[PDB]
């Protein structure tokens, strides 16, 4: 039997400049696994505790020192000796180790950065690609990509409201050939701000960061530049958001910059009206039920709607939300919940009520590439991994491109959406 | 015995979002190695040859295919068979394979591939460090970065004349404490931006790509966040540029935006004199005998003066200039010579002249990590490998810093700069 027999985290930095853990777990056969955590820029409220050092004289206080001696001292000891394959139970034995909900005590980057290179030291024990180790043997589909290329909000300084622009090129024969779509677009979109006389360095996720007057200037671009680079909006590539708006909404007067939740739902539907937009994430705040439920009676039979700081890729808001009617889609970030246990669960979840779930990076990215395997593993059929440049980003398309080729002829990109137009 | 059965090529993208390749070489005993190739944008012209489709329905011409084509049907047969310990016979092999001086028939990229994936692949067999198979036993001193922070020239569309402007730390005790200090300082830069309103989308090597108004105002950007962060310039931090004078050389009169060279070798002593430069790369163009000549008896006993298109990491071409008493430092670029047997000969013949050596990324670049260990396996003491975001270049510091924890009492962090200002 393969055991754990050690574990080692170091202090990496992130697509950011800011400090995060590699985990590398190391069994008692010299096999292992290493894995890098990510870090989020508009963090939901209930997402479980990125534990930081408060360091000020090194890092700004953001070093990771404290959840990397949390790995050492702490889930060691309390994983040494268990099973590599057993991912549930070390799960479970971290989760009861830090015994706080949130994993406030240990940190839920010292626990993911664990829970990930475990089944990382497991696959390669065993020889087997990761997602079919993590997702079994008829793990197969390729998402659709949904690809982030403009920037704004707290991604950006450029002033822009909605956080992300993205384009899903739906009429991809497979995934390497969606990326050569996303590609095109993205560099057509470069000449064309260039000629306009607006800014093409990119924002925190490789998408230009241009000051823009408004959420539609962005989206006329997207449009240009798709016709630009030779395809069809809505036949080939269509439109998406991530609004995240918890960003600007003002807790004490419940407004959205001003507006009312009613107001957002009214210019969301108009955005609807005018753009070929097949998905929204985040239009209203994490916490707006009435915002919520509104949006989705307005829109929630013709667009997708993606809770992301509404659920934090945690089972028990997904299952209360699903109850009440809310979205129809489910973002998933395994550092918001902290395990892949959970984050497995998350996804069955949402998947039995009819929900789709889009595997997710944060804004704060790592050379780490474990979320194109899991949305391969769980069949997602969606991915957001950023735009198509900055190798943080890039690194996940080329992994899903290097997944596609070795699935041969059992590979299948399949769009999830159920609302894409197509 | 271990030898070559195969070898694999795939086309990936770079952190541009353009075509290039990753090359897996696998043994007969199934250990295997991979490296990605990665492209310039500022090229000299006499670098060996970047192959490139020129299909314009795909990429804007720039899918690498046919280099693909070139490893599988033409190195594998060439190369299958040969022990995978002897490097330099199988980068002889190609090179006579293509048996062009410029690697023009197979492509520089596709022989550079199989070069950087066979050491990888050596290395792996014998479970020995990339950097001690490439180096030997003593390979043990950590490089000097010098830290792209504000991009220019043909890596942004600021209209910023000077390619790149660079902080170096060399108060750092080590190479994490270099990494700190330079993330310190990004940030730093990054708020003192946002508060002038000018932009903070980054450049294609993670610099912020503001509109500045003259190369001085970087240079006093910089030194205001080296002093925001806390520390003192020219004893903790230090200056440095990459000018890629040849990307504003009108080779129709031989001037620099209309200056002659002695105009710019007096803008460039200016610059020493007011600001704590210590290494100066390209401030010629890269067949500019005079410019070259005057700038090494003006500066060269002061002041590092690093030939980057001077040189093209080319041995005959290093040779010929230290004959003739041009720079004092070399960039070193593998992809600009095409094999790492030449990429070692460049390093020695340039050492052994007393002139430093400087591993460097190309501004297009992906998740390889390639040049950290060829920095510490050479004993170089110095590397630019980017600013402190985007992780294609965030990836070789945190290898770097891997390298230097693995070695433990071993690592020496020396910059090797003798014209430093500490
Ligand atoms: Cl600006
Ligand atoms: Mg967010
Ligand atoms: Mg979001
Ligand atoms: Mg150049
Ligand atoms: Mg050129
Ligand atoms: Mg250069």
């Amino acid at each position: 039997d393969v055991v754990i027999s050690d574990i080692e985290a170091r202090e990496i930095l992130d697509s950011r400049g800011y400090p995060t853990l590699c985990v590398k777990v190391i069994t008692n056969t010299g096999t292992f696994g290493e894995a890098c955590v990510p870090s989020g820029a508009s963090t939901g409220i209930k997402e479980a505790l990125e534990l930081r050092d408060k360091d000020p004289k090194r890092y700004q206080g953001k070093g990771v020192l404290q959840a990397i001696s949390n790995v050492e001292k702490v889930l060691v000891p309390a994983l040494q000796g268990f099973s590599v394959f057993d991912q549930i139970t070390a799960d479970a034995i971290m989760i009861d180790a830090d015994g706080t909900p949130n994993k406030e005590k240990l940190g839920a980057n010292a626990i993911l950065g664990v829970s990930l290179a475990l089944a990382k030291a497991a696959a390669n024990t065993l020889q087997r690609p990761l997602y079919r180790y993590l997702g079994g043997s008829f793990s197969h589909v390729l998402p659709c990509p949904m690809m982030n290329l403009i920037n704004g909000g707290m991604h950006a300084t450029n002033g822009l409201q909605f956080q992300e622009f993205m384009i899903r090129p739906i009429s991809a024969p497979s995934l390497k050939e969606a990326v050569r779509m996303g590609a095109e677009v993205f560099n057509a979109l470069k000449k064309i701000l260039q000629n306009r006389q607006l800014a093409t360095g990119v924002g925190d996720e490789g998408g230009f960061a241009p000051n823009l007057a408004s959420n539609a200037e962005a989206l006329d671009l997207l449009l240009t530049a798709i016709e630009t680079a030779g395809f069809t909006p809505r036949e080939d590539i269509s439109l998406a958001l991530d609004c995240a708006a918890s960003s600007f909404y003002n807790t004490q007067d419940k407004t959205y910059d001003g507006k009312s939740y009613a107001d957002q739902v009214g210019i969301l539907a108009e955005l609807c009206e005018h753009y070929p937009i097949d998905s929204i994430e985040d239009g209203l705040a994490e916490e707006d039920f009435e915002g919520w439920k509104l949006l989705s009676e307005t829109l929630g039979d013709r667009v997708q709607l993606v809770g992301d700081d509404l659920f934090v890729t945690n089972s028990a808001l997904i299952a209360e939300g699903i109850a009440q009617g809310l979205a129809n889609a489910v973002l998933i970030k395994p550092n918001q919940i902290g395990t892949l246990t959970e984050t497995a669960e998350a996804i069955r979840l949402a998947t039995i009520q009819g929900y789709a779930t889009i595997l997710s990076h944060r804004s704060g990215e790592t050379e780490d590439t474990t979320i194109a395997d899991l949305a391969v593993a769980f069949n997602t059929g969606q991915i957001k991994t950023g735009s198509l440049s900055r190798s943080e980003r890039i690194a996940k398309y080329n992994r899903l491109m290097a997944i596609e080729e070795e699935m041969g002829p059992e590979a299948l990109f399949q769009d999830s959406n159920p609302f894409s137009k197509a």
